[PDB]
């Protein structure tokens, strides 16, 4: 009864802070193109919504554009999450879950998302779990230290905030199995 | 395969401009509470999102709040559209369709919704039709004239130009091409 229920293979979610080596990690699998479904984070889509670059706009003026940006990120995640495939294994770089628990939650904390905006997104997150099937069998957490992530130009404080949020979500509900890797 | 597919009875959508008499029309059915599922426009939800009054905020500063407001409207619409019921007939005041084709579209035209915002909502509207079943068997269009609507409201306050814009949009969607039933609400 939920959309895309029973249409997805075993699904692996690569999660990690900015600069935890996620793109590198997903590339290792590229020689298996033919047997694995590989979906990188849809940044390209965020950079071009029928011509509009939502990513730049968000950097430019977060108070105004964080809401539409995160709303759109959420959508793209669903698009990946529910995309059909005949492959027997599927790996995604980030997910609806990182978007909600890390990026949106952080924007609330630093007040990029005002109360009304945050709540609209949250209400959508709740409706999404009732209505849309998000296949998630294993998270692979490329755990790092904010400082190491820093070496590979977002501020360091931001990376620490995001680090704590990934730590809260993945180490300290979701009874999906997590696999911690030292990416230091 | 779409959410809420096969879960809904015959559904009637009451559409109309602001002040076309929609609330009055839905009330006629209230004596059939027991046999008809009656869902008024979720204004109450818009007025209180865990405490936040999105309706108010929108009126005060549309450039900022139109996006989250319409995003939330869309959601509430889906909530009504997909709500389960054992009744054999269901009537909604407004719908995801009016919110998309009239209110959102109008906010684009008058630049309350900047290009990026409008597009995010549209992308969501497209995903919503792929993924979520919206039961709609009959629209009842309470057709009126902007002037009469302006009147009916003034007596009961939207500017008149807004009601005209909305009127044209309802006209485009419902008249100048689900079965539609036009009523003269003048
Ligand atoms: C998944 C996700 C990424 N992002 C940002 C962080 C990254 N910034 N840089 N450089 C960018 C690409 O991952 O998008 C976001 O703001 N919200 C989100 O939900
Ligand atoms: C359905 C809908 C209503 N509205 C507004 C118009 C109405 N304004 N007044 N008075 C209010 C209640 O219908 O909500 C909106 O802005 N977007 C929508 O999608």
């Amino acid at each position: 009864t939920k959309y895309a229920e029973g249409t997805q293979p075993f699904t692996v979610l690569i999660e990690g802070n900015i600069g935890s080596g996620k793109t590198t990690y997903l590339n290792h699998f590229e020689k298996y193109k033919n047997d694995i479904c590989l979906l990188t984070e849809p940044v390209e889509k965020w950079r071009n919504v029928n011509g509009v670059n939502l990513l730049e706009l968000m950097y430019k003026d977060p108070k105004k554009w964080a809401m539409p940006f995160q709303s759109y990120v959420t959508l793209t995640m669903l698009q990946s999450h529910t995309a059909p495939t005949n492959k027997k294994l599927k790996i995604m770089e980030r997910s609806i879950f990182s978007a909600r628990y890390c990026f949106v939650e952080n924007m609330r904390r630093n007040g990029s998302l005002e109360q009304g905006m945050y709540n609209t997104l949250e209400e959508w997150y709740k409706f999404i779990e009732e209505s849309i099937h998000v296949q998630a069998d294993l998270i692979i957490y490329l755990r790092t230290s904010p400082e190491v992530a820093y070496e590979r130009c977002v501020p360091l404080k931001y990376l620490q905030e995001l680090h704590e949020l990934h730590e809260d979500w993945l180490i300290h509900p979701q009874s999906c199995k997590v696999l911690v890797l030292d990416a230091d």
